[PDB]
């Protein structure tokens, strides 16, 4: 998580470090990330100081709209 980036390093040779336990998470960008490790990268990019909005890819997946709207009947 960002808790990673408070105190991490990151050279031309070394690049970025990640554990091998592939996570997908959400980004509070509106953007998901494969690996968690992976989105500090996406912060080192665009320097915005992206976290991880939830566990698991973000509720993009999901459809568009919402279930409530399934509770009452549609005329088709």
């Amino acid at each position: 998580d960002s808790e990673m980036c408070k105190d991490y390093r990151v050279l031309p040779r070394i690049g970025y470090l990640c554990p091998k336990d592939l996570k997908p998470v959400c980004g509070d960008d509106g953007q998901t990330y494969n690996n968690p490790c992976m989105l500090c990268h996406e912060n080192l990019i665009r320097q915005t100081n992206t976290h991880i909005r939830s566990t698991g890819k973000c509720e993009e997946s999901s459809t568009p709209g919402t279930t409530a709207a399934s509770m009452p009947p549609s005329d088709e």
